[PDB]
Protein backbone atom coordinates (compact mmCIF):
# COMPACT_ATOMS: atom_id res chain seq x y z
CA UNK A 1 0.00 0.00 0.00
CA UNK A 2 1.28 3.68 -0.88
CA UNK A 3 -0.47 5.18 1.73
CA UNK A 4 0.94 4.39 5.10
CA UNK A 5 -0.94 4.75 8.41
CA UNK A 6 1.17 7.75 8.75
CA UNK A 7 2.14 10.43 6.18
CA UNK A 8 3.53 13.44 5.73
CA UNK A 9 2.83 16.14 3.39
CA UNK A 10 4.70 19.12 1.63
CA UNK A 11 3.40 21.94 -0.27
CA UNK A 12 3.03 25.00 -2.22
CA UNK A 13 1.19 28.11 -2.37
CA UNK A 14 1.00 30.73 -4.73
CA UNK A 15 -1.53 33.05 -6.11
CA UNK A 16 -2.90 36.20 -5.08
CA UNK A 17 -6.19 38.34 -3.48
CA UNK A 18 -7.16 41.39 -4.48
CA UNK A 19 -4.00 42.15 -6.73
CA UNK A 20 -1.35 41.63 -4.14
CA UNK A 21 0.73 38.38 -4.68
CA UNK A 22 2.59 36.02 -2.32
CA UNK A 23 3.58 32.75 -1.30
CA UNK A 24 3.43 30.04 0.91
CA UNK A 25 5.31 26.96 2.01
CA UNK A 26 4.02 23.70 4.02
CA UNK A 27 4.87 20.80 6.04
CA UNK A 28 2.22 18.49 7.84
CA UNK A 29 1.31 15.60 8.84
CA UNK A 30 -1.55 13.11 9.34
CA UNK A 31 -3.20 9.50 9.44
CA UNK A 32 -4.81 9.14 6.71
CA UNK A 33 -6.99 6.47 7.62
CA UNK A 34 -8.20 8.61 10.53
CA UNK A 35 -8.64 11.70 9.10
CA UNK A 36 -6.84 13.88 11.09
CA UNK A 37 -3.73 16.08 10.32
CA UNK A 38 -1.78 18.95 10.97
CA UNK A 39 0.65 21.41 9.50
CA UNK A 40 3.12 24.07 9.85
CA UNK A 41 2.67 26.77 7.65
CA UNK A 42 4.63 30.11 6.65
CA UNK A 43 4.24 33.07 4.17
CA UNK A 44 7.45 33.02 1.90
CA UNK A 45 6.55 35.67 -0.34
CA UNK A 46 4.18 38.62 0.22
CA UNK A 47 3.72 38.76 3.71
CA UNK A 48 2.16 39.91 5.63
CA UNK A 49 -1.08 39.81 4.06
CA UNK A 50 -3.78 42.17 4.06
CA UNK A 51 -6.85 39.60 4.37
CA UNK A 52 -7.83 37.18 6.10
CA UNK A 53 -5.76 33.89 6.49
CA UNK A 54 -8.93 32.60 6.98
CA UNK A 55 -10.00 32.31 2.75
CA UNK A 56 -6.54 30.47 2.64
CA UNK A 57 -6.74 27.70 5.17
CA UNK A 58 -9.41 25.33 3.29
CA UNK A 59 -7.35 25.08 0.02
CA UNK A 60 -3.82 24.18 2.66
CA UNK A 61 -5.79 17.48 1.83
CA UNK A 62 -8.07 14.93 0.68
CA UNK A 63 -6.08 12.23 0.88
CA UNK A 64 -6.61 12.34 4.59
CA UNK A 65 -10.69 11.60 4.82
CA UNK A 66 -11.86 8.83 7.15
CA UNK A 67 -14.02 6.53 4.95
CA UNK A 68 -15.93 3.29 5.72
CA UNK A 69 -15.00 0.52 3.48
CA UNK A 70 -18.28 0.40 1.87
CA UNK A 71 -17.41 4.18 0.36
CA UNK A 72 -15.13 3.98 -2.27
CA UNK A 73 -11.79 6.00 -1.38
CA UNK A 74 -12.04 7.72 -4.59
CA UNK A 75 -8.45 10.16 -3.63
CA UNK A 76 -6.58 7.98 -1.59
CA UNK A 77 -7.21 5.24 -4.30
CA UNK A 78 -5.84 8.34 -6.94
CA UNK A 79 -2.20 7.30 -5.64
CA UNK A 80 0.67 7.44 -5.70
CA UNK A 81 -0.20 9.28 -9.44
CA UNK A 82 -2.25 11.34 -7.66
CA UNK A 83 -5.27 13.58 -8.89
CA UNK A 84 -6.24 17.74 -9.10
CA UNK A 85 -9.00 19.51 -7.62
CA UNK A 86 -10.66 23.41 -8.60
CA UNK A 87 -12.83 25.64 -6.82
CA UNK A 88 -14.65 28.72 -6.42
CA UNK A 89 -15.90 30.06 -3.13
CA UNK A 90 -18.80 32.76 -3.54
CA UNK A 91 -18.42 35.03 -0.57
CA UNK A 92 -22.14 36.42 0.69
CA UNK A 93 -20.80 40.15 -0.24
CA UNK A 94 -19.39 39.17 -3.60
CA UNK A 95 -15.75 38.07 -2.92
CA UNK A 96 -14.64 35.06 -4.87
CA UNK A 97 -11.78 32.58 -4.25
CA UNK A 98 -10.66 30.09 -6.99
CA UNK A 99 -8.82 27.60 -6.55
CA UNK A 100 -6.25 25.07 -8.72
CA UNK A 101 -4.24 22.59 -7.26
CA UNK A 102 -2.69 19.41 -8.06
CA UNK A 103 -1.80 16.35 -5.41
CA UNK A 104 0.43 13.58 -6.12
CA UNK A 105 3.01 11.26 -4.10
CA UNK A 106 6.50 11.23 -4.54
CA UNK A 107 8.72 8.81 -2.37
CA UNK A 108 6.50 8.21 0.63
CA UNK A 109 5.25 11.99 1.03
CA UNK A 110 2.23 13.92 -0.25
CA UNK A 111 3.37 16.95 -2.49
CA UNK A 112 0.55 19.63 -3.12
CA UNK A 113 0.61 22.57 -4.96
CA UNK A 114 -1.88 25.27 -4.71
CA UNK A 115 -2.72 27.95 -6.81
CA UNK A 116 -4.92 30.66 -5.30
CA UNK A 117 -6.70 33.79 -6.80
CA UNK A 118 -9.24 36.24 -4.82
CA UNK A 119 -11.23 38.75 -5.99
CA UNK A 120 -13.81 41.90 -5.64
CA UNK A 121 -13.42 41.64 -1.57
CA UNK A 122 -14.49 44.66 -0.33
CA UNK A 123 -12.29 46.81 1.11
CA UNK A 124 -14.31 47.53 4.40
CA UNK A 125 -15.15 43.78 4.39
CA UNK A 126 -14.04 41.18 6.96
CA UNK A 127 -11.70 39.68 4.48
CA UNK A 128 -9.69 42.71 3.85
CA UNK A 129 -10.01 44.24 7.60
CA UNK A 130 -9.03 40.53 9.17
CA UNK A 131 -12.30 40.69 11.02
CA UNK A 132 -12.83 37.01 10.57
CA UNK A 133 -12.00 33.81 13.33
CA UNK A 134 -12.25 30.77 11.92
CA UNK A 135 -14.29 28.22 10.38
CA UNK A 136 -17.62 26.83 11.99
CA UNK A 137 -17.46 22.67 10.68
CA UNK A 138 -18.84 21.95 7.64
CA UNK A 139 -20.40 19.33 5.68
CA UNK A 140 -19.91 18.46 2.46
CA UNK A 141 -22.17 16.76 0.21
CA UNK A 142 -20.06 14.92 -2.70
CA UNK A 143 -21.60 13.02 -5.06
CA UNK A 144 -20.23 11.34 -8.75
CA UNK A 145 -20.81 13.84 -11.66
CA UNK A 146 -19.12 14.03 -15.42
CA UNK A 147 -16.73 11.25 -14.41
CA UNK A 148 -15.26 13.37 -11.52
CA UNK A 149 -16.34 13.31 -7.87
CA UNK A 150 -17.78 16.43 -6.81
CA UNK A 151 -18.12 18.83 -3.40
CA UNK A 152 -20.60 21.48 -2.84
CA UNK A 153 -21.29 23.28 1.19
CA UNK A 154 -21.73 26.35 2.30
CA UNK A 155 -19.57 27.39 5.15
CA UNK A 156 -19.33 29.72 7.88
CA UNK A 157 -16.54 31.96 8.83
CA UNK A 158 -16.84 33.16 12.40
CA UNK A 159 -17.07 37.02 13.04
CA UNK A 160 -14.69 38.67 15.35
CA UNK A 161 -18.17 39.86 16.26
CA UNK A 162 -20.39 37.53 16.90
CA UNK A 163 -22.24 36.33 13.76
CA UNK A 164 -21.00 34.78 10.46
CA UNK A 165 -19.79 35.08 6.96
CA UNK A 166 -20.89 32.64 4.48
CA UNK A 167 -19.83 31.25 1.49
CA UNK A 168 -21.40 29.02 -1.15
CA UNK A 169 -18.37 26.28 -1.96
CA UNK A 170 -18.06 23.77 -5.17
CA UNK A 171 -15.43 21.64 -5.45
CA UNK A 172 -14.49 19.31 -8.45
CA UNK A 173 -12.25 16.26 -7.41
CA UNK A 174 -10.58 14.56 -10.61
CA UNK A 175 -8.04 11.26 -10.17
CA UNK A 176 -5.29 11.39 -12.62
CA UNK A 177 -6.11 7.56 -13.59
CA UNK A 178 -10.12 6.54 -13.59
CA UNK A 179 -10.13 4.80 -10.21
CA UNK A 180 -13.55 3.99 -8.60
CA UNK A 181 -16.11 6.48 -7.91
CA UNK A 182 -17.94 6.37 -4.79
CA UNK A 183 -21.95 6.98 -4.39
CA UNK A 184 -23.34 10.14 -3.00
CA UNK A 185 -22.20 10.63 0.30
CA UNK A 186 -21.05 13.56 3.13
CA UNK A 187 -17.83 14.40 4.81
CA UNK A 188 -17.90 16.56 8.00
CA UNK A 189 -14.76 18.68 8.26
CA UNK A 190 -13.09 20.71 11.00
CA UNK A 191 -10.41 22.78 10.32
CA UNK A 192 -8.89 24.98 13.33
CA UNK A 193 -6.11 27.37 13.65
CA UNK A 194 -3.85 26.12 16.10
CA UNK A 195 -1.08 28.67 16.65
CA UNK A 196 -0.02 31.33 14.68
CA UNK A 197 2.29 34.58 15.15
CA UNK A 198 0.35 37.79 15.50
CA UNK A 199 0.53 38.67 11.60
CA UNK A 200 -0.03 35.49 10.83
CA UNK A 201 3.00 35.09 8.82
CA UNK A 202 3.76 31.55 10.68
CA UNK A 203 0.72 29.31 11.47
CA UNK A 204 -0.63 26.03 11.98
CA UNK A 205 -4.01 24.33 11.35
CA UNK A 206 -5.58 21.23 12.46
CA UNK A 207 -8.41 19.40 10.34
CA UNK A 208 -10.12 16.41 11.01
CA UNK A 209 -12.81 15.19 8.22
CA UNK A 210 -14.86 11.46 8.12
CA UNK A 211 -16.93 10.41 5.31
CA UNK A 212 -20.23 9.08 6.13
CA UNK A 213 -23.48 7.91 3.80
CA UNK A 214 -25.78 10.47 3.98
Amino acid sequence: EVIKEFMRFKEHMEGSVNGHEFEIEGEGEGRPYEGTQTARLKVTKGGPLPFAWDILSPQLSKAYVKHPADIPDYLKLSFPEGFKWERVMNFEDGGVVTVTQDSSLQDGEFIYKVKVRGTNFPSDGPVMQKKTMGWEASSERMYPEDGALKGEMKMRLRLKDGGHYDAEVKTTYMAKKPVQLPGAYKTDIKLDITSHNEDYTIVEQYERAEGRHS
